[PDB]
């Protein structure tokens, strides 16, 4: 069979887009979104009709043109979550805006709020992971909000203390990232091609993998951001592999099967104490690729959802 087909067999296949015709093709269990990804979607022609709605929704619920502007970019991610669900027998993620990534508060209301929108939908929690950046703050949001209900996806994770303060708020799945850190050592580093074995990102998912089964935690292992299908390949045995419909037809079009090459045989060991604030960021800040991505991604975006607004705004 083809690569694609014999990775099911080991890992399940997340699309990352919110381009619904990716699902049509690949027929994955869950899909991804966030701030750029539904951006990108807005320009999409057929999407006009969500935008549309979303706005007309929008002008409904207040008179407010702030409010307006905050209804309508809400509306339009979940109802692009809407069209992927029809698609999907798994779940949607669907990020919270990525300013409030520093405050926990904030990110609590605006998981809930976005729940809330789901389920006015008449789509229940068990179909939507809220998405969240890795900080410090939003951890501690997620593991509140897992603790009502609402699961969570713990994205930009670069460093082994944001797997480790992840695992240990008990969230329902993190996205640790592969081709961003391999982005990070081609530009700050001598070495500008790795070997799939070598490359950082797989490294690094790879370190998390294991320590987290080791351990026994619940939390499903979902890598995320590829720039080659080496790397997807390495992490065959990951829980689930979300990756970019270009990969995915990569993946389809090649043929031979592959080898399971993520896994943890042994018995279950004893969890540590949990790392405390201090801890987290003394080795957090240790990484200095972990500390440059984590800061970037939350500000690239930021920036995608103020286009967004910019956009919705201009239809008021």
């Amino acid at each position: 069979t083809d690569k694609l087909t014999s990775l099911r067999q080991y890992t399940t296949v997340v699309a990352d887009t919110g381009d619904i015709a990716a699902m049509k093709l690949y027929q994955p269990q869950d899909a991804t979104t966030n701030p750029s990804l539904i951006l990108n979607a807005a320009q999409i022609p057929e999407y006009r009709k969500l935008i549309d709605d979303a706005v007309a929704w929008a002008k409904q619920q207040s008179n407010d043109r702030a409010q307006q502007i905050v209804d309508a970019t809400d509306k339009l991610a979940v109802n692009i979550g809407l069209e992927i669900l029809k698609l999907v027998p798994g779940r949607i993620s669907t990020e919270v805006d990525a300013r409030l990534s520093y405050d926990t508060e904030a990110s609590i209301a605006k998981a809930k709020r976005l729940i809330k929108l789901y389920n006015d939908a008449g789509i229940s929690n068990d179909r939507i992971l809220i998405k969240l950046a890795s900080t410090w703050q939003g951890i501690r949001a997620a593991e509140q909000l897992e603790k009502e209900g609402i699961n969570c996806n713990l994205t930009l994770l670069f460093s082994f203390a944001q797997a480790r303060a992840c695992a240990e708020a008990g969230v329902f799945l993190i996205s640790p990232f592969v081709g961003r850190i391999l982005d990070w050592y081609k530009a700050n580093t001598d070495k500008k091609e790795y070997a799939p074995a070598e490359d950082p990102g797989v490294v690094s998912v790879s370190e998390i993998y294991q320590y987290y089964k080791e351990h026994g935690y619940e939390t499903v292992v979902m890598g995320a951001s590829f720039r080659n299908i080496g790397e997807i390949l390495e992490l065959a045995g990951c829980d689930r592999l979300t990756i970019a419909p270009a990969l995915l037809k990569e993946l389809a079009e090649s043929e031979g099967a592959i080898e399971r090459k993520l896994s943890y045989t042994g018995e279950v060991k004893a969890r540590p104490a949990r790392i405390t604030e201090s801890e987290f960021l003394w080795q957090h800040n240790q990484d200095p690729m972990a500390v440059d991505k984590l800061a970037e991604g939350i500000r690239k975006f930021a920036i995608d959802q103020e286009k967004l607004e910019k956009m919705i705004g201009d239809l008021l």
